């Protein structure tokens, strides 16, 4: 299963904490700026899509809903989380690093 996080925020210190558990998770984590840096991404992933999971923990409900929508128009397999804290970015990481990504798809009727 490959298991890929991306992150969307601009505190410098949330991004390393949360890059830091997925380098020691061994989990291919990426720092995304915009929805043109959200959606290279997601196009990166559609070429290997075979047992894919990504996280992308966002700093805003603005990004939350954005990247939501992105991994949906993709059908790219995704859990968008919110996070106002790194050691919640952190915890994500490591819940999805242990389950491999449990279902999570409480809503898919879009």
């Amino acid at each position: 299963m490959l298991l890929y996080v991306l992150i969307i925020s601009n505190d410098k210190k949330l991004i390393e904490e949360a890059r830091k558990m997925a380098e020691k998770a061994n989990l291919e984590l990426r720092t995304v700026k915009t929805e043109d840096e959200l959606k290279k991404y997601l196009e990166e992933f559609r070429k290997e899509s075979q047992n894919i999971k990504v996280l992308i923990l966002v700093s805003n409900d603005e990004e939350l809903d954005k990247a939501k929508e992105l991994a949906q128009k993709m059908e790219i397999d995704v859990r968008t989380r919110k996070v106002t804290s790194p050691d919640e970015a952190k915890r994500w990481i490591k819940e999805f690093s242990e389950e491999g990504g449990s279902l999570e798809h409480h809503h898919h009727h879009h």
